[PDB]
């Protein structure tokens, strides 16, 4: 394919680099590890390194060098749609490359062929009771086609070289990304809507058919080519693309390693806040508002109230992130254009506007401003996906644009085992000078 | 239960010591990160807590402050074999203390109760083509038990506390652990053994009734009580058992955690090695000696051919031990006890002798010494259990031990979401001064 001979230039180019970076500079100091760090989950240590996608505290993420606002205005749109070609930025985060609409539309056919779901995988959903988490049974899915392996077959195989590794991990992130979308829409009506199934439409694109399957209408379409864009990456040190990159770090192919990723994804620490933020709205608006779109003078207190008897405003904050979210930005825009009137948007919109001067005058929260999950459940609640367990879901489906094409670039580069040191309590007592 | 409140006094004590290294001590220095180590892995950066086991390069693996002669010696043993009960191990790991008979005896008894295997979990497995590995098969019976999670369904219900949260995770790890042989056994029998199956005998301890139910006579039951406790723990910062820490950190259970933790444990790189040393010496004793145990002569130069020829000797070298993995020289005196004869032990011996000299001339092995997975294969094939795959579900039976009472202490002690920084290549060259034009 063109996809995999581009990339295969780009891996050649880049290979020297990270070469010259081990021969010449390998013992260049880039950061310190402190006590508070090494108990408080490595917190803000640059010990990972991705191309894929880098966030800045202050700009926030860019995809291959992009800005949001750049890769959704750059990359080819759907015929009839507002929104990118998913494919089109699985090209961009695997290449570093702006795709033509040529090279969208052969990766748009390659994932056509690709996104049929192995019978067993329905087989192994059913055979899991069907009250288990929709992330569970995602995550399940998953692992399950771990039986097609391409890397593992090449691996077992004794074909293992260190040239030509990235290409059956470039193979199983075609196979597995073009599936995702059918495996979370079948979890999705098989759980929630009656265990009938509409069948995948061989002229749509991923965004397209992911709609077409969950059985929602325009411009569902163009919310999923967004919001799978948006989720697409968050550099390497997030919980879930971390997992991934660690799991595959031994060798363990996409599959063990996206299961894995779901796994972390699944925590209410990490692929929770979206479903909890939307809660928490329509709970203020049920209880603290009756019923009602308040003032802005109203929910400037009222938020004042949660906050000074001890408690957060859910959506605000980060780990890195100390400005606005641009991925909150970019569904803050769609949520204009399409739903201006929406109840629970408009009081999404209004926190925008009053809780980042309180969360600042408190001082307490490092970044007083919003993350994507401030919006992103407004938007699916409009369009009737109400099913709040199944968000994260979405979220693994469009994680995935980013981590497998790292993982792709893991194995091009040779990364080696992540295997860090541990130290007790005691050796740290000793470091402290405690007795 | 006993071991719970005991559990619980651990957790008073140690936390105050926790709340103060970060209230007074939080900004003290303890390591650096060069761009070598945030390309290679994150080798040798001090960045990881754990107290259930620690890895000292020079003595090995010690299990809460002891050695593992210390361990073997100490844990009380199952009335009529060799070996300790697996289950005052896991007292020990929690603990810290090692448990008299009394204790263990309590644990036996709640494992017990604890063991069954959901049918579901069959039928999960059997929808799975039977040709799926057995690691998948492992990694997938401990996910669908998720649905059985208190810590999730304590999460789900609003009730979490930093306080209480390590008691929900403590009974998941104590369901779960009570479990995995059973799970391993069921993949066992249902992929290898025609599918027919041995039942749970109530009467014995997991070692025993895992040999019971992979149906392999005595003493299978100490060969798996050993290598069980052998395989514990490797500190935190083992791929599996880093995995199952970061998941375990966004707050997923348990049953999330281990199940990633099994999907690391799968790579090739991690817990291949056991099979990868029995299937090179099977195919060295095959091609390279004419089907005959060879001299150390005959050897020593057959090393030197793949070693110059440019290969690896495998089941020697390591990321972190710098010297002969202890959890080797315990497979080893179990060798010697029960199967002193065997060819395979025979050359496994012999490289003992002969690998490390030869390792250490060339002196480009950081670690020219074995560790366990030398030494692991010729035992389980040995007693019949010839099926490689099969080998690192053990390892995951195994490791479940320490990684799920780590689980425990990260719940008790708080520890925060697993969460670095990336950097991009640029940002590397920029510092290296190759870049900022």
């Amino acid at each position: 394919s063109f996809l995999k001979e581009k990339l295969a230039e780009k891996i050649a180019q880049h290979r020297p680099r990270t070469t010259r970076l081990l021969k010449e500079f390998g013992n260049v100091k880039i950061d310190e590890v402190t006590i508070s760090q090494a108990i408080g989950g490595m917190r803000g240590i640059k010990s990972l390194v991705t191309d894929i996608s880098y966030l800045d505290p202050e700009e926030g993420i860019r995809f291959r060098g992009y800005t949001i606002p750049e890769v959704l205005e750059k990359l080819p749109k759907v015929p009839g749609a507002e929104m990118p070609y998913v494919e089109g930025h699985f090209y961009l985060l695997l290449t570093g490359d702006v795709p033509t609409e040529k090279e969208v539309k052969e990766v748009a056919e390659e994932f056509k062929k690709r996104r049929a779901l192995p019978e067993y995988v329905k087989d192994t959903l059913k055979a899991m009771p069907r009250d288990t988490h929709p992330m569970t049974m995602f995550a399940a899915g998953i692992l399950a086609m771990q039986r097609e392996s391409k890397f593992a077959a090449y691996y077992n195989a004794g074909k293992f070289n260190k040239n030509t590794a990235w290409e059956p991990m470039f193979e199983d992130a075609m196979d597995l990304m073009a599936k995702l979308p059918s495996l979370g829409a079948y979890i999705y009506r098989m759980k929630y809507k009656s265990d009938t199934h509409i069948p995948s439409n061989p002229d749509l694109d991923l965004g397209g058919d992911f709609a077409n399957m969950m059985g929602i209408d325009k411009p569902y379409d163009d919310v999923a080519r967004l919001y799978f864009i948006l989720h697409s990456d968050h550099e390497s040190g997030n919980v879930s693309a971390h997992t991934a990159h660690l799991v595959a770090s031994a060798l363990s192919d996409a599959y063990y390693a996206y299961s894995a990723a779901m796994c972390g994804l699944a925590g209410p620490l990490h692929g929770l806040a979206n479903q909890e933020v939307l809660k928490w709205i329509q709970e203020t608006i049920d209880k603290k508002l009756g019923g009602k779109v308040p003032t802005k003078e109203e929910l400037k207190k009222f938020v004042e109230e949660t906050l000074s008897s001890g408690q957060v405003i859910p959506g605000y904050g980060h780990a890195v992130l100390r400005k606005t979210d641009p991925r909150y930005v970019a569904q803050r825009e769609f949520a204009l254009k399409h739903m201006p009137d929406d109840p629970i948007f408009q009081v999404v919109s209004m926190l925008y506007e009053v809780v980042p001067p309180i969360l600042s005058s408190l001082g307490k929260v490092k970044d007083p401003w919003p993350n994507v999950d401030a919006h992103s459940g407004c938007i699916q609640w409009h369009y009737g996906v109400v099913e709040y367990d199944f968000y994260t879901v979405l979220f693994g489906i469009g994680r995935a644009l980013g981590v497998l094409a790292n993982l792709v670039w893991d194995r091009a580069l040779g990364y080696a085992i992540e295997r860090p040191k541990s130290v007790t309590t005691d050796m740290l007592e000793k470091w402290a000078g405690i007795k």
